[PDB]
């Protein structure tokens, strides 16, 4: 599970600012 690696996972606060989400 990763903020952007398949499967992406920007459903958190520490994985949202990630240019790969916001």
């Amino acid at each position: 599970r990763d903020c952007c690696t398949p499967p992406k996972k920007c459903k958190d606060r520490q994985c949202k600012p990630q240019r790969c989400c916001a």
